[PDB]
């Protein structure tokens, strides 16, 4: 009573139990199923030679037999594929959204439990974050000098994407409640194995249970090159912590947030020497200025101690 995938580069098959596990009220296995086959044959053009045109549309979700000679048809397909070649890329933009919301599928099991009622939610990532985190990374070029740390990660599915998409050193996640730390640890298996199954690379990242705030983290902030952090909804406490960690950061040091640490419009006076405007520019980013999705906004952060040093150079040679 089970459903079994071959993998086009030779790794272990995926396999699925039957009945097949349902997801959500409008997505299931069953079409995770035939889009992952369908992506595959994108993939490899040799592959949609081999396979029968009709194979992709006439099957039934709902019988065994039927979801059977899909898999048979395409494992068989696989086959005659691997047997001609007997004669390690980035996934597509496609491919990653697909294979982020198969690796969350498979990993979060119960959504109840994450209780995220809040926008960008790990629930919704395919609809609201994941085409605005692609933007995000066009814009901020990352290179393997870059260390890339996502404060408050959830269940890990920014810095999959990012891991799976840049040349980054390191890539890290932390979270501080049990609940998404613990889903993040079978993202984190579900990822590596699906990526092995589909043949694509990812640069090295690290999901882990943590405070931010912490003593430990302090360090860890100062030595991050790109820091990501949804601050929309942080107190002014929160806020007041985390300007204190990002003051240590080195120069050109880059954070991308939800809301602005400082104002877009900061002049620098006599008055406001503490805040952290002194040291970091600030520009506000859209995929507005070919997007058609939400009508939001950005903030890019850049750790620029010049600001504070023209100042006072200005006061001694006026
Ligand atoms: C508006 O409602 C709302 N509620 C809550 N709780 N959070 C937000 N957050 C929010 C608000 C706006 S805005 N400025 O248009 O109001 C815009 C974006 C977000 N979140 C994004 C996000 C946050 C930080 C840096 C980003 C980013 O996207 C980025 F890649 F561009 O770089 C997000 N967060 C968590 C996971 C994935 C993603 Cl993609 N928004």
């Amino acid at each position: 009573l089970e459903l079994r995938l071959k993998s086009p580069v030779g790794a272990e098959p995926a396999v699925y139990p039957w009945p097949l596990p349902v997801y959500d009220k409008h997505h299931d296995a069953a079409h995770e199923i035939i889009e992952t086959i369908r992506w595959v044959c994108e993939e490899i053009p040799d592959l949609k030679l081999a396979m029968e045109n009709y194979v992709l549309i006439d099957y039934d979700t709902k019988s065994f037999e039927s979801m059977q000679r899909l898999c048979d048809k395409y494992n068989r397909a696989i086959d005659s594929i691997h047997q001609l070649w007997k004669g390690n890329t980035r996934p597509s933009t496609g491919l990653l959204r697909h294979i982020l919301q198969q690796v969350y599928n498979h990993s979060v099991t119960d959504p109840e439990k994450l209780n995220n009622y809040e926008p960008f939610s790990p629930e919704v990532y395919g609809e609201t974050s994941f085409d605005l985190v692609a933007q995000m990374i066009d814009e901020i070029k990352m290179t393997d000098d870059d260390l890339f740390v996502d404060l408050g990660s959830g269940v890990g599915q920014v810095v999959l994407q990012v891991a799976a998409a840049t040349n980054c050193k390191h890539h890290y996640g932390v979270e501080k409640a049990d609940i998404p730390a613990k889903y993040a640890e079978t993202m984190d298996r579900e990822f590596r194995k699906w990526m092995k199954w589909y043949g694509k690379k990812h640069a090295e990242y690290t999901l882990e249970r943590g405070d931010f705030l912490s003593e430990e983290w302090r360090e860890r902030i100062a030595n991050t090159s790109v820091i990501f952090v949804n601050n929309f909804a942080f107190g002014p406490e929160v806020d007041h912590q985390l300007k204190e960690r990002f003051a240590n950061m080195k120069e050109g040091g880059r954070i991308v947030s939800s809301k602005p640490f400082a104002p877009l419009n900061f002049r620098i006076n006599s008055r406001n020497l503490s805040d952290i405007g002194t040291i970091m520019r600030v520009v506000e980013l859209s995929p507005l200025k070919s997007w058609t999705g939400k009508p939001v906004s950005y903030y890019l952060h850049t750790i620029d101690r010049t600001i504070l040093e023209n100042y006072f150079s200005s006061l001694k040679n006026p």
